[PDB]
């Protein structure tokens, strides 16, 4: 009863892009960028194609960094996070009407309008460490438990 | 906001002892031998003072295996359980009005009368691991959520 989803953090030395969603679901929150994985497509291929079509930008190797499965309360269907790593990317990030990229220094990244299992996560993230995590929430704010632990094998 | 406790493992090669609880609370169960710490007693001094109280035995060390936090919804007061292990005992077990201890084989260990979270954490102390846990609890047999994970350190 999962499905599968891509994220995607475009990280370098000194800063972070994140896209703030603009519409629809989401709306007014900073993210890293994803979707859902197409039937036949590999979990990286989709990772890789979501990044172009919410940022306009061009990756080639993603490396994997995580996998974070959501459980929303009152839903059946958990869902299955593939999260990957870029710091090497070719373009500029492109505004679209779903989608506000914009770079943050480290030191900035906007955690309190973030979704909040990042603050737990996105740490482990900047210092190159690999994670699994569960995540339990009621609505979109509130996080009822979770685990988390560092991985060498995502 | 945590109260603490003991409980012992007397674990030998072959067997493991375990007492069913005659009265009062956790009656009819089967589990380890504590209870509360006093003030001024060092943890272990009162691991080996309710080992002798409820089950008669004298033990000399003790060993750490082990430190599992309860949590009662509804109750304010956490529990801090110091888990703790022997294979060398003196004397041999009595029963009192309080508590029946019996020897059981480690493959006929009585899990389905057990409190339920030792379905999780007994398997790492055959093993001889080490372990931290937290157990979330409504009500006496419903395990709401749980962490639980091996430890260098306890
Ligand atoms: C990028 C975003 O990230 C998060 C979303 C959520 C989240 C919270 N609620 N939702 C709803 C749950 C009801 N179904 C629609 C999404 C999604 C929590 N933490 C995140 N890091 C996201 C979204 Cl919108 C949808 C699917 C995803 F796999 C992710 Cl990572
Ligand atoms: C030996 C027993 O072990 C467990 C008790 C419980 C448990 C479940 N409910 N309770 C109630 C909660 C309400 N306050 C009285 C104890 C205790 C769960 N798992 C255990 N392994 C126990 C007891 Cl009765 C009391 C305090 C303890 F620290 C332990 Cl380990
Ligand atoms: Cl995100
Ligand atoms: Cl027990």
């Amino acid at each position: 009863a999962s499905r599968l989803y891509t994220l995607v953090l475009v990280l370098q030395p000194q800063r972070v892009l994140l896209g703030m969603k603009k519409r629809g679901f989401g709306a007014g929150r900073w993210n890293g960028f994803g979707g859902k994985v197409q039937e036949g497509e590999t979990i990286e291929d989709g990772a890789r194609r979501e990044l172009q079509e919410e940022s306009g930008l061009t990756v080639d190797a993603l490396h994997k960094v995580g996998q974070i499965v959501f459980e929303f309360v009152g839903e059946p269907e958990l869902m299955d996070v593939h999260v990957f790593c870029t710091d090497s990317i070719q373009g500029t990030p492109v505004e679209s009407d779903e989608m506000r990229p914009c770079w943050f220094q480290l030191d900035q990244i906007p955690f309190k309008d973030m979704w909040p299992d990042d603050s737990y996560w996105f740490p482990l993230l900047l210092q190159k460490k690999k994670f699994h995590g569960y995540f339990k929430f009621q609505g979109q704010d509130t996080i009822l438990d979770y685990t988390l632990r560092e991985v060498d094998t995502v």
